């Protein structure tokens, strides 16, 4: 950010968004597993290995929602391969 760092500061572009919904993926998708420790946790961290099938990726999509808010697809825990991916698919889904 550079003299519109006010708006950007106060206006958290899809950057900040993107940067700002995968932390929570992370953390979102950990804490199904049962446990709050994104430490533990990366972003280009497959689900499957995280330990989501259909009870897990159930969960996380139902959190994700709270990501975003819309219906948000039960097959992402599949179509996303890693973290990293899956705040895009809720970048587009928001926009």
């Amino acid at each position: 950010g550079s003299h519109m760092l006010r708006d950007r500061l106060a206006g958290l572009p899809r950057a900040e968004r993107t940067a700002e919904l995968v932390r929570l993926v992370r953390t979102s998708t950990a804490t199904v597993l049962g446990h709050d420790d994104p430490k533990a946790v990366r972003a280009t961290t497959p689900f499957k290995e995280l330990g989501f099938d259909s009870l897990a990726a159930v969960r996380l999509r139902n959190l994700l929602n709270a990501a975003t808010g819309l219906r948000l697809p039960s097959t992402l825990v599949f179509d996303h391969p890693n973290a990293s991916a899956v705040a895009g698919f809720l970048d587009a889904e928001l926009g």
